[PDB]
């Protein structure tokens, strides 16, 4: 047919439109093309992603690229049988490896907890994804690992669960601020709610990085931007999708890409994070 | 073929998104789908539109969905007669006007100008879009028309041409400060330029509203969590978009929608703005 499938949880955020982008780029570069598919309907996160992955399979796409944290393990293995020229992104895929293309989340919790740390704060609070989304959980599970290197029990941290979004962030912000649970320092599961946190803290006059250090996760290109610049766990996103499309455009298309599936997660320091 | 061709000169910000997301929204709805496609390549924005809606028609897409501030007139002639099945959206299209799906942006552009000036202000200035974007000349017309009507001439108006991005914004803003250009005021042609004048003036401890109001535009979702709460001229791009598509689906495929082209453009007042 001379197209490859693409699902993803939504359009917005600068994270999703890399991964749109990026696989837009391989297909044209092998001048074919990409269908795009999103959750719709008022079904559940999970059985919109089920239908919608589902939907592209029914089209007979060459190949499907698939990123969701709602789907569950066994969803993957099943879509999979459906289609077995599919590729899953920021997930692992146990039955078929290399069929994941996944950065080192865990390591990315602990450079966020290190730069926290560093900066003298010992009262961190944390603002996550759903405690179901596994790479919100390795991302916390890294962060808690280096905050208890440093005497710091896991249970001792307020810990707000969210979903991603800019309102969830808002909410989950003005959750924490209302516990009334002490903290110099927020550590946020992505960009996006982080940079919610921050329209919180202005409008109720706590600076940042003042009274509040905040560092993000994706180090998505609204960061830079932020106010203040947010400081941001930098995850090579944009080269996993490059490497993921590739893979199955090799299998589907005949190419002969050499494939990567190992970057180095660091952290962008900006000004959101002080002493 | 089942498939409609959509092009957006980019995947980032949420006014693309959102035509993404009402794109898929009404294809699916017939159980069909969308095949996306953005600028690629070293060519010009102007070309590299050119050359990927011709790779849209190529894939005989049934139809193809058109939005691109680069792309000439003459270009919209050129591609509607090598695919008579196309709507364009954000830009007229005189040879057959009901393929061209725009809001009021004059209107749109006094709303900003109005909402500034009953605010006190009487010293403005101006960061906008590219001179050769038809959306943004009408919305500056209009911006500029009640300046008019209040005594302020156009002329004495500080005006820097930008492209839309947020580095756009970023690089404007800076040398409108460097200028020296006295205004309390500031319209920018966009909420992406506006946030980045934001970051600026909260890099250099200048307060918002406090020594000055800013006012967006398009209303994107991504101005309600700004520092401070970005104030905004809401644009109907969910709106206009469905009813784009929609009369595209009735040539295309034979659905029978009603088809409603005008939409009230109205201020989102929020927190940036003050007296």
């Amino acid at each position: 047919l001379g197209i490859i499938g693409l699902f993803v949880p939504t359009f917005f955020g600068s994270y999703y439109g890399t991964i749109l982008k990026q696989t837009d780029l391989e297909l044209r570069a092998v001048h074919r093309h990409v269908v795009v598919a999103t959750g719709c309907g008022e079904s559940t996160p999970r059985e919109q992603a089920l239908e919608a992955v589902r939907f592209l399979i029914g089209r007979d796409c060459d190949g499907v690229v698939v990123i969701s944290h709602d789907l569950h393990d066994e969803d993957l293995d099943e879509l999979h049988r459906m289609h077995p020229k599919m590729v899953f992104l920021n997930r692992a895929f146990d039955a078929l490896p290399d069929a994941s293309f996944c950065p080192d989340h865990r390591r990315g919790g602990e450079l966020a907890a290190a730069t926290l740390i560093e900066h003298g704060h010992r009262k961190l609070a944390v603002i996550s994804g759903p405690f179901t989304a596994s790479d919100n959980v390795e991302r916390l599970d890294g962060f808690f690992d280096e905050l208890a290197r440093h005497g710091i029990a896991r249970d001792s941290v307020p810990l707000i669960e969210s979903d991603f979004s800019p309102e969830g962030g808002y909410a989950a912000t003005c959750q924490l601020l209302e516990s009334k649970a002490p903290f110099t320092g927020l550590f946020c599961a992505n960009d996006t709610m982080a940079v919610s946190a921050l329209a919180r803290f202005q409008q109720l006059g706590i600076s940042v990085p003042g009274d509040v250090s905040v560092i993000g996760y994706d180090d998505d290109y609204s960061a830079a931007y932020a106010a203040p610049a947010l400081t941001s766990v930098h995850i090579p996103t944009a080269e996993l999708t490059q490497n993921a499309v590739r893979w199955l455009i090799n299998q589907c298309y005949g190419t002969k890409w050499e494939i990567f599936r190992e970057f180095p997660v660091t952290v962008s320091m900006r000004a959101s994070v002080a002493r």
